[PDB]
């Protein structure tokens, strides 16, 4: 299969221009779509989590143009929930925020759309989603492995007192945070315990503000939504460049620069990966904040124990950073690893012993013992973009490294390794 080997980097330093958030971008399509006016999108990431989702709103009827470099898209706003029947199916890949959303938002009404994906995808989690949308009225039916995509999406939620578990995915929450207030009846909607990746609910929010509309959150326990309401056009809205894609440059100068600066994000970001910067800032590195810049400087690097459910997708880059550090890294209260992409917390483990390090794979933690130094391995990436980025920082040894199927990167970040590219330096 397809593979690509990176030479030692001896310092890495210079400025990358973000691409676009992934998590930012499929919600503002989303909501662009159910709006009224046209919405202008720029900075939009060209991936293919956020093509699935543009192919997804091109086949429910949606029109839109994209620039040359599909960064600018000019969104014709649907004024009102989208519609399909036929069991017209969708296939959203591996695109969990647009198989969430979707699948929450294609409930409104009447519809018969099918929501399809990689093999992958029918083996990620999805009945928290489905038991809440069917309190609130919707029909659902699993055509595969019940609590698992592909569904048979017929209609049906207008709204009413709706349960949800947050305790393996947020994106839940947000789906069901995005489609109620178009719903004919108001909504409760109660967290029936805990509820991990909290800060992507409030990107959630965020957006919804921006396209008109808030709801009462009563301390993430139960959110209140008033239905009837709709979307309307922001008119031009930049998107955020993307912080997890971020993590990767930070990372890299806290373990071999010099100082890389990221533009697109910074201090006033909404994403909640720019506090990656904070956890390099507590093993040692230096970070500096701008408006719309973040950068590390290289300090030194000590191991961290900490719980990372806050950022459990730029957490990933700690774990090869880790490799770098004085003693031992342990990153805790991140099961949901498990169901993502690929069973992030064994891939990880399995990964990282193949260049040396003494991992303990833990249920929902991983704890990281570096070895006194690298060696080579050829990394397997799972279909995970994150594993293919999280391990070029290997290369920021003495030692090379062979990546197999480098392209899974585009899932979020196409360009990946010519950025990287960018900022590595032979001197
Ligand atoms: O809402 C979002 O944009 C996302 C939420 C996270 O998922 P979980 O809530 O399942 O942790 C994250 O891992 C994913 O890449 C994007
Ligand atoms: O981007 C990541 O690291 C994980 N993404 C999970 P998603 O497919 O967006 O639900």
């Amino acid at each position: 299969m397809e593979s690509l080997t990176l030479q030692p980097i001896a310092r890495v330093d210079g400025t990358i221009n973000l691409p676009g958030s992934k998590s930012v971008s499929n919600r503002a399509l989303l909501l662009a779509a159910l709006a009224h006016g046209k919405t202008v999108l720029t900075n939009l990431l060209d991936s293919d989590d956020v093509r699935h989702m543009l192919n997804a709103l091109t086949a429910l009827g949606v029109s839109y143009t994209l620039s040359a470099d599909r960064t600018r898209c000019e969104i014709i706003g649907n004024g009102g929930p989208l519609h399909a029947e036929g069991a017209l199916e969708l296939f959203l890949g591996n695109a969990g925020i647009a198989m969430r959303s979707l699948a929450a938002a294609l409930c409104l009404g009447s519809n018969d759309i099918v929501l399809t994906g990689e093999p992958r995808m029918k083996e990620r989690p999805i009945g928290h989603l489905v038991d809440a949308l069917r309190l609130g009225g919707a029909k659902i039916t699993y055509l595969e492995q019940e609590n698992y995509p592909p569904l048979r999406l017929q209609g049906g939620f207008t709204g009413g007192n709706v349960d949800v578990d947050g305790s393996v995915s947020s994106q839940f929450l947000t789906a069901l945070l995005m489609t109620a207030p178009l719903a004919p009846e108001d909504t409760v909607i109660r967290i029936k315990g805990d509820l991990v990746s909290k800060p992507y609910i409030d990107i959630t929010l965020n957006l919804m503000k921006t396209f008109g509309v808030e709801i009462e959150n009563q301390h993430y326990q139960q959110f209140v939504v008033k239905g009837g309401q709709s979307y309307q056009s922001p008119g031009t809205y930049l998107v955020e460049g993307d912080a997890s894609s971020a993590s990767y440059f930070l990372a890299a100068a806290a373990i071999k620069g010099g100082t890389v600066k990221v533009t697109g994000i910074g201090r006033n970001s909404m994403q909640g990966d720019i506090r990656f910067a904070d956890v390099l800032e507590k093993m040692g590195a230096t970070i500096c904040w701008g408006d719309d810049y973040i950068s590390c400087t290289r300090g030194e690097l000590n191991a961290i124990d900490m719980d990372m459910n806050h950022i459990p997708d730029a957490a990933m880059t700690i774990a090869t950073a880790a490799l770098f550090a004085k003693g031992t890294t342990t990153l805790r209260n991140i099961y949901n690893w498990r169901v993502k992409e690929t069973d992030r917390l064994f891939a990880m483990a399995t990964e990282l012993r193949k260049v040396g390090a003494e991992v303990e794979e833990g249920h929902d933690y991983i704890r990281i013992t570096p070895p006194e130094k690298l060696n080579f391995a050829e990394i397997a990436t799972y279909n995970d973009h994150r594993m293919a980025m999280c391990f070029s920082l290997v290369a920021l040894s003495d030692t090379p490294v062979t990546i197999l199927d480098p392209k899974c990167t585009a899932k979020t970040f196409p360009d990946y390794f010519e950025q990287l590219a960018r900022i590595s330096q032979a001197a």
